């Protein structure tokens, strides 16, 4: 905009580009997301204006939503680094378990809050989980298709990552439930632990089949109603479930039991954020500070 000095380009969000910007007046540094276009939705700007009130310590504060000149801007509090970068930076040594646990715990608190307020994230991934020097981690870039919608792309040819997508979405479910966020977070939890993406699919079917190869092809026994889902084909290959200890070694049994509950096929059996917070894995949770190189 005119009231900002784009310092650098933070990246390519989910509907537009994101910049680190400095408010020419308050001097405050913010993250500015630009969005696309022959009018702009009205229902969107409202479901967006609802996010401004969604303030929580584990949710990136949305400062302002400015709609002008066919473009839509979202002004967010600026965080130092994203989890994707931090994980890559910690690839040789691995993120210490107490920090992995603290991050998982805080993200579940943030989700418990969003979900208790009927807001779903829908597109959780390391790139939109932001961390600071103080040990906090926050949910960002809520993709609420309940806002501008869930288009085919951001705004200009950019590959959408499917690695964290819940199976019910891949199977064509029309209505998402809060369970889709627990699934994505379970995938992120495993990735922090193992230092490798859990289900790195390169297409919707490959994503689906990678999940099936690891957790077993789902059926009516473990997931009632699955065979009646929109994109379910009786012709799907039938893989047996893999021993779970093979999935996230060397995570301890408390972590593995919580992960298995976050990855249940049936969205109704999948653990809620609220219950997850009570899991024994968090009995000794603490809040370590990360070693951040900014
Ligand atoms: N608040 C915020 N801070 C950010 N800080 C930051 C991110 C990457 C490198 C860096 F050096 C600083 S990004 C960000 C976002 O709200 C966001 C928007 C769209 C897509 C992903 C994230």
């Amino acid at each position: 905009m005119e009231n900002f000095q784009k310092v650098e380009k933070i990246g390519e969000g989910t509907y537009g580009v994101v910049y680190k910007a400095r408010n020419k007046l308050t001097g405050e540094v913010v993250a500015l997301k630009k969005i696309r276009t022959e009018g702009v939705p009205s229902t969107a700007i409202r479901e967006i204006s609802l996010l401004k009130e969604l303030n929580h310590p584990n949710i990136v504060k949305l400062l302002d939503v400015i709609h002008t000149e066919n473009k839509l801007y979202l002004v967010f509090e600026f965080l130092h680094q994203d989890l994707k970068k931090f994980m890559d930076a910690s690839a040789l040594t691995g993120i210490p378990l107490p920090l992995i646990k603290s991050y998982l715990f805080q993200l579940l608190q943030g989700l418990a809050f969003c979900h208790s307020h009927r807001v779903l994230h829908r597109d959780l991934k390391p790139q939109n989980l932001l961390i600071n020097t103080e040990g906090a981690i926050k949910l960002a870039d809520f993709g609420l298709a309940r806002a501008f919608g869930v288009p085919v792309r951001t705004y200009t040819h950019e590959v959408v990552t499917l690695w964290y997508r819940a199976p019910e979405i891949l199977l064509g479910c029309k209505y998402y439930s809060t369970a889709v966020d627990i699934w994505s977070l379970g995938c992120i939890f495993a990735e922090m632990v193992t230092r490798r993406a859990l289900f790195p699919g390169d297409s919707e079917i490959d994503q689906l089949f990678r999940i099936f190869r690891t957790l077993g092809t789902p059926d009516e026994v473990v997931w009632p109603g699955v065979t009646s889902m929109p994109d379910y084909k009786p012709s799907f290959p039938k893989w047996a479930r893999q021993d779970f200890s093979k999935v996230v070694p060397p995570l301890d049994e408390d972590g593995r039991s919580l992960l298995s509950q976050m990855l249940h096929y049936d969205p109704n059996k999948r653990i809620s954020a609220k219950a997850a917070l009570a899991h024994p894995f968090f009995q000794d949770v603490t809040k370590p500070v990360p070693h951040l190189r900014l």
